[PDB]
């Protein structure tokens, strides 16, 4: 069975399974059955699966050199699926929630879920709630007597808190921080201080590595029975360095991916975010570029909006991109390398992940 | 110790420790810990921590009656107070957001968080996102070693599935059914033939009375170690009936308790709810009383609105709510009877927390 054919028909074994649970437990109605049927589908399928791959991955990886019983073969890869799903049901909610928090119009080529005529923000809110909620679910009736539960159930919260710090950081990260205040309404910053190179990293860390390629590799060794093989520190540092390339390829094609690529109007620019296209014009530009930036950013305005691409395409911003990617290309090799020492097989998945993670 | 001096001194413990963690272990800065601090104390302090206090109440009943070292009732009752807080913690989640969802202006006297000038709902919708996790996060450190970690982590999850599909069911309760679609908006109901006891009962049981009834009392119990001393189809029973009444309560009051006391002006009428009184006023009401209410009912027209309340009024359903409480004291009595079987003490319990709801 080809992974991916694998993953899908999980897909399709745990709707079943949670839809018939909420029939037969939770009181459930047809047509609010239809209702989440939908909304699952709609909120969880459609991207590339890579979180949820990467489950699947790590464990073929280990399979390929351990001895099992066809049948316990079968269960690992059935567990792998279940947890990836888990990872993907996560993204879900998140998206779902910071759509609405945003105020997105697309994603993916097709409308917010919180814009569907029949959803409304008083409904989606909640269906992201529903989502996360899944993840659980899924885990207590999969895994419930499985040795890796506890430890899996405690990395899923610790990296979903992660995940959640992360927004805080994220849709903070253009105010000063010294006048953030519940009760006094933020002017946005006007220094940009905040609009570093360390700065951007923290955001980046906790918004995406921790559930984008930390919870997918430690989620690919608890369901093999592997963690044990491999130093975990290591672990840690690849999945946030990839994870940090991943975001900054992120943020230079919101700005210069045209939008049936993207599937998305890209608003960093508008939103004022500390992206790293910002952070590392600010770390080359002159005065006069400086307070030209500072003149336009943040503003939704189109001639605003423009100022501040053609002062990122004429900062040759590209360079610093094949300078940056080039660094990467140098940690992850060496980290790689460091991998071996302990789990060659773990090591040859997180080459994977980079090829997938580079190239794409 | 009187017992809300220790729930009390056990929230700036917890408190204490989520931030320590943060600024240890997430790289906070102060001021998104003073942001986050002051988020907590908003959202999670001020109401009469009923919910909490309930776990600590079943555990100071079963500490009277068993032998423990004076620091295994220490232990226990720390527990209990955790415990509470974690229930405390996920109300305060389920307000964040429902007030979002509803935009609700007040809660207890004051703006909703989402409202406070400095948050926002792109804040907001994330805090109640944290609020959730900070749940998770109490858990693993207070309960990393204890016999009960499983059992309290798969029934916390339960409860909190069941709390969202319930807030699925509220929402949707003034549509029909066989016309919910997430392609198409919703026109509201004008038959009302799904404002029934039966479905009434529903919404009530998933979105009010897991979370404010059964959850506490289980908590106790396995805090407790005293699960297997009763019969756990007794305490689901009498939490739905309890917490149905509770519900019932809320909804006479939505219309009747002037703002000021309630803390909020009510809109159910408004909001189109599937209320207690909407559907006690349809099952008595003549030809044109009904008619009149279809007319009046879901708008926020105030003239519309005191239509309905002088529709409800001169129903007389003041005597309804006499003989419903009436039939629920008999109903809540023998199951503290049938309880006391198996656990008086625990039976006890229940009764106290049946006084404190019938009374307030
Ligand atoms: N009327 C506007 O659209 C202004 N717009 C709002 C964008 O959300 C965004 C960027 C900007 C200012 C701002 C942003 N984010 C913040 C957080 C704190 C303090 C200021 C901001
Ligand atoms: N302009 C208004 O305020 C109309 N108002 C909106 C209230 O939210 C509410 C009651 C009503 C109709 C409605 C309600 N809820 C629904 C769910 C599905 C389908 C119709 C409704
Ligand atoms: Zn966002
Ligand atoms: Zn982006
Ligand atoms: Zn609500
Ligand atoms: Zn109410």
């Amino acid at each position: 069975m080809a992974s991916m054919e694998r993953f899908l028909s999980v897909y399709d074994e745990v709707q079943a399974f949670l839809l018939d649970q909420l029939q037969s437990k939770y009181e459930i109605d047809p047509n609010r059955a239809r209702y989440l049927r939908i909304m699952m589908d709609t909120t969880c399928l459609g991207g590339k699966y890579f979180r949820g791959m990467t489950v699947v991955n790590v464990a073929e990886g280990f399979l390929a050199v351990t001895q099992h019983d066809e049948a316990t073969k079968e269960r690992i890869l059935h567990d792998a699926c279940v947890g990836g799903w888990m990872i993907e049901f996560l993204q879900a909610h998140y998206l779902v929630e910071d759509d609405i928090m945003d105020g997105s119009v697309m994603r993916r080529g097709k409308p917010c879920w919180y814009r569907f005529p029949g959803v409304t923000t008083q409904c989606a809110i909640n269906d992201g709630i529903i989502l996360k909620s899944w993840t659980q679910i899924m885990a207590w009736h999969y895994f419930a007597d499985r040795p890796f539960l506890k430890d899996l159930l405690c990395l899923f919260q610790k990296v979903d808190y992660a995940t959640a710090v992360g927004q805080m950081y994220d849709v903070t990260s253009m105010c000063d921080s010294n006048k953030l205040d519940p009760e006094v309404a933020q002017p946005m910053t006007t220094d940009f201080a905040e609009f570093t190179p360390a700065i951007y990293k923290r955001i980046v860390k906790y918004k995406t590595t921790f559930y984008t390629y930390l919870l997918p590799l430690v989620m690919g060794l608890l369901v093999s029975e592997a963690a044990a093989s491999v130093e975990m520190n290591l672990v840690e540092r690849v999945a946030h360095l990839i994870g940090e390339y991943f975001q900054v390829q992120d943020d230079v094609m919101d700005c210069f991916t045209p939008p049936e690529q993207l599937g998305k109007v890209g608003t960093d620019i508008e939103d004022a975010k500390c992206s790293w296209l910002a952070v590392t014009f600010l770390g080359k530009a002159n005065a006069a570029q400086v307070a030209e930036f500072k003149a336009n950013y943040g503003e939704k305005d189109p001639a605003k909006v423009a100022v501040v691409k053609r002062l990122y395409s004429k900062a040759n911003l590209q360079a610093d991109f094949a300078a940056y990617e080039a660094e990467v290309v140098r940690e992850v090799e060496s980290l790689i390398e460091q991998l071996k020492v302990k789990s060659p097989t773990f090591a040859e998945s997180v080459a994977v992940v980079w090829e997938k993670t580079h190239k794409r």
